[PDB]
């Protein structure tokens, strides 16, 4: 439906009819410049004045530089409307992508919806202003050159109106024919695509077993089903337009004929004949056009419903009331049991894991199905299914999911890094209230600075994509800067190190046990000295826990944590 | 570059001139047709005959059923020679691509390569036969067109050949400037389109740390700049056509008034100023096309010296002349040291590493430091720099890597599977020789084939993509049936399935101490049952060796085996 995207256009409606009778004003230029060709064969090159032949290449001129300007200013005009549309609707899109959940970008849509703010909202904009000017500009063309021809010689364009709802239906048949083998090709399209993708893909076991003679006489039947139906494409989509100006041309001939008819026409003169017979080869392409334009605005209108799932999809739940300022009480789970949305296996058995205040709980394996998880279900980022992980005595869905997460704070080796200054960077959403004193302070507390201070521009420099692109153990170095600057009662680590950069572990270790000095840390483990700092040692297998407990005990008992 | 490519196109060289010879007959059939308008207002019109009358209408029919079966002829005689010219661009270039390294696949170009394959090599031969189309259909319509007006009136086709240089410099000009600004804007709009896709990555830690306002903030700046980009496509895309098409009604309009001296006029009679004006408008296609068609044939050739740095790339090396029917000698790593391409660090420092015969050695070592890695040198995936592994008395290089290969069977739940038959994938690169009595039995001695036994087909399935999409430990145990079947001397495997699965490992276990029970059987350890029944245990963390025997002594003397 058009109508749930016209108010987004209805601020921008002086452009839309600046540019619409920009429209009309450009298909009345080369309409009044083919009924030129009047006053040029019968009163030029008719009966001999060369008067009209001195004021004749005036307005051709000037009709083309009004079909000039008209053009410009229609083309400016409703890409400044189909810019400020497609620029209100993906800002509008990503506004709802910053509050969908995250397992709504957890694979079932990954980031390709980056090209459906950037290519599937350009095409709605340029699908429904493109149909736009083949409605106003063609349509204004098909009006115009039906006047003059009706001015002209009315015995003619009588039958042009009787002919070119014909042309119309044949043109619509033949295009609809292509639309439906090219819609139906696409599947064996992507089929043969995706056949090439796979041999591709394995070549290291292609390498290996011998099969560089095999998937060789494999790629000799998937590329030449490419070559046979890309002539499918061209023994479709090339006898369409010999058809059509084959069809087009009988009325052409139909027209020349009925020229010949001796007293009722043939009472015509030169101009007039010349005016008629050139304005039917300049309705080809509005009647083109005019007959394709419902197959581009349903091109457009099919990515604006495809938009629009997402406007109407459901954001993320807040439906809390209660705001934290700070979480000194210990959070707890309480029976909870959690299935991963889009699968139907439970990454969460029923635990009870208790997070004391101030004393750090490490999580010990590598995968686990459900380590992650765990820490995922802290900061809120899939909701719970069944139980009640407690957070101060009350559950997470009691409280306000934007102070709920101002408590959490992750600490990753994998850290996103804005295009921002490193001040803003350390304290992204708390450049206002929280100045820069407080920012190097921790920048210093978190010896973050011997890296910082040596840089091009100090705490000025841009760290992300298009930047200076700081380093991996750095990622995690400045995650310390961000989760500095405090508020922020619980800590979730993973730490992602592997190899150990020289004398900077020293200082990373240093504002490590910085940041586990006090409040509710809880750390995944894959380092023995976090193991060994930690106080409550929990390890998950196959998404379950059954022993807990300090090292010594787990030490004294072995089962699957000690090796 | 086109030197090169034109053996390529030389053995479908009879289509090329059959279209060739139907793109000249295409043009000059609308050019008989604008030939058929002096004949109509001067001795059909002007001299009322009726005789001329209705032949015109059949020559109208008879050269638009000329030019639509020269205008299909000549787009499938050209779509046959450029689609088997794809398709001969497409097969030599995979048959570079399965002996190239694994190194050219491993992040020197990532999986876009196939792109080199689909619309790199469509985009060479749809810009060089688009630029032949242009040369010789809008280069013969020129020729044409300019035979017709020098037959008809040489004084109004002087002008026309001075005018029409000046108005193809004005349109190589103006178009010019279009590539400038869209070739130099090409670097912003990647810079905004990064700009926004490093947003929508960080969604998580974003949530976080409470930007979402900030977050909205900044796409408000973004988007703002996609718009003013696009805004300056149309300040720049829609100024060139009307400087052009005014430009060219300066000439237009010079041609009219020339058109009204005494010299130029009584020689013109009502027909011929028809022509040499409605081919002048007839002129513009024409000599706009062919002013770029050199932007054309350097974007099909630029996409072709893009394609031929992979035809000319040194694919992987095989200099050796030694084959071995079956290794049944030690592995003996001796001095042996490597780095990855690519890179500076090096992965595997200076290890000597026994892997006797019939015994495993697990790589208890983890975090990615040199095990992945150890299993690609034994393939030689990736070749040595210093030292030399020694395969029953000698190096690798001194063999022909196809046999190395062929002793060395990797199995893996990440293997990948080929859309063909499950008793070809089975059998792979050997399924003439190796019969379907010992795919059966092989199968058999795997425990898979029950699986397979239950399948829609039996061992006729597909299974690769668009197939039945199998599990990941099944995956793993057609892996164990493919080395089952091969007998492969040496065995490397990797347990990717540390998370066991109930029903299948009871046979998944049978069938991989059914495998390990001979061969040389180097395994990258994850589950702690193939740790207690390794042979030889050696640990690799961060490059070098730290320990090596058998776990008791590893029990003994702890380091990291424990951790
Ligand atoms: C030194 C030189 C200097 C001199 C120059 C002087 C310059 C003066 C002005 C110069 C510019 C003028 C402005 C202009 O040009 O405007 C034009 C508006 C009119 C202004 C002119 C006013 C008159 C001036 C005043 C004079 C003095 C006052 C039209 C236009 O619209 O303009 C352009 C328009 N050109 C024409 O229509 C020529 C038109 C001209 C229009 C008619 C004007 C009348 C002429 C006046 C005569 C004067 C006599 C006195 O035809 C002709 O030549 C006619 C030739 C003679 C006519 C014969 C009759 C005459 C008398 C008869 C009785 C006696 C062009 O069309 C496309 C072509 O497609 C088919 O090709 P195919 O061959 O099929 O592959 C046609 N096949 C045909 O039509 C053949 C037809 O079947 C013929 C029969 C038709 C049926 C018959 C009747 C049907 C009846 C209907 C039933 C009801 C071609 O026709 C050709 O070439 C063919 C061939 O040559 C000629 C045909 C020969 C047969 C005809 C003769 C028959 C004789 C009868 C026998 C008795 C046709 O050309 O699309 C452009 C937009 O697209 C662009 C862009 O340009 O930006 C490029 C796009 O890519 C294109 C492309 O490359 O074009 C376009 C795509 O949409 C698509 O088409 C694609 C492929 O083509 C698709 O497969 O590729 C794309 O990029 C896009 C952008 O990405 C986003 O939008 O935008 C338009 O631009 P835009 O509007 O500015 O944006
Ligand atoms: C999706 C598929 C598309 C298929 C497309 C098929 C196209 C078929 C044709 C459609 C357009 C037909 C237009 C007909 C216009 C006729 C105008 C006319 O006859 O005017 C000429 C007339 C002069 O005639 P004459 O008497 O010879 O001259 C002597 C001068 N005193 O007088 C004049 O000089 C001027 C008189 C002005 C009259 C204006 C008429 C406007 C017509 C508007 C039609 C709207 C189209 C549909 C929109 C629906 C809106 C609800």
């Amino acid at each position: 439906t058009f109508r749930r995207l016209w108010p987004t256009i209805a601020p921008f409606k002086a452009g839309l009819i600046v540019a619409g009778v920009a429209l009309i004003l450009n298909a009345a230029s080369d309409t009044f410049m083919l009924s030129l060709l009047k006053p040029l064969l019968d009163d030029g090159f008719g009966k001999t004045d060369r008067s009209v032949l001195v004021w004749m290449p005036l307005v051709v001129i000037g009709l083309m530089i009004l079909r000039g300007i008209t053009s410009y200013v229609s083309s400016y005009c409703i890409s400044w409307v189909s810019g400020k549309v497609v620029m209100t609707m993906r800002r509008r899109l990503f506004g709802h992508m910053m509050g969908m959940p995250v397992s709504f970008f957890d694979k079932q849509s990954t980031g390709t919806l980056l090209s459906r703010i950037t290519y599937d909202s350009e095409q709605v904009a340029s699908s429904s202003s493109g149909a736009l000017i083949t409605v106003v500009r063609e349509g204004a063309s098909i009006i115009g050159l039906f006047i003059m021809m009706f001015y002209y010689s009315w015995q003619l364009s009588i039958i042009l109106i009787v002919l070119a709802p014909i042309v119309s239906i044949a043109i619509r048949v033949v295009s609809k024919r292509f639309r439906n083998i090219s819609k139906n090709m696409q599947n064996t399209m992507g089929q043969v695509t995706t056949s090439a993708e796979q041999m591709l893909k394995g070549h290291k076991e292609v390498l290996i077993f011998g099969g560089q003679e095999v998937e060789t006489k494999r790629f000799d039947k998937v590329s030449n089903r490419m070559r046979l139906q890309g002539m499918k494409m061209v023994s479709a989509s090339s006898i369409s337009d010999p058809i059509i100006q084959l069809i087009a041309s009988l009325a052409l001939a139909f027209v020349l004929y009925a020229a010949s008819f001796p007293s009722v026409m043939d009472s015509l003169t030169a101009g007039t004949i010349t005016v008629v017979f050139s304005s039917m080869i300049a309705l080809m392409r509005p009647l083109k056009s005019l007959t394709n334009v419902n197959a581009q605005f349903q091109r457009g209108m099919a990515a604006c419903q495809t938009l629009f799932t997402i406007l109407d999809s459901e954001q993320e739940k807040d439906e809390g009331k209660r705001v934290i300022e700070r979480a000194t009480g210990d959070v707890e789970f309480r029976n909870v049991t959690f299935t991963y949305p889009g699968r139907d296996v439970p990454a969460l058995r029923n635990i009870n894991l208790k997070i004391p205040a101030g004393k750090t709980v490490a999580l010990v394996g590598r995968s686990g199905s459900g380590k992650s998880t765990i820490a995922s279900l802290i900061t809120r980022f899939y909701d719970i299914d069944e139980g009640e992980i407690l957070m101060d005595g009350h559950d997470l869905r009691e409280y306000t999911l934007a102070s709920l997460r101002n408590q959490v704070a992750l600490v990753s080796q994998n850290v996103h890094l804005f295009n921002d200054t490193v001040a803003n960077n350390i304290a992204y959403a708390r450049t206002e209230q929280y100045s820069r004193e407080q920012i190097e302070e921790a920048a210093r507390m978190a010896y973050a600075m011997d890296f910082i201070n040596k840089m091009d521009n100090g705490l000025d420099t841009v760290i992300g994509e298009n930047g200076v692109l700081l380093s991996g153990g750095q990622r995690q170095r400045i995650a310390i800067a961000r989760a500095l600057l405090r508020d922020s009662p619980i800590l979730i680590l993973d730490e992602a190190t592997s190899a150990l950069d020289t004398e900077s572990e020293r200082a990373i270790q240093a504002a490590l046990d910085e940041l586990q000095k006090n409040r509710t840390s809880l750390v995944i483990a894959h380092r023995l000295s976090t193991i060994e700092k930690a106080d409550e040692i929990v390890v998950v297998e196959d998404g379950v826990i059954v022993e807990r407990g300090t090292h010594n005990d787990l030490l004294e008992h072995r089962g699957v944590y000690a090796q």
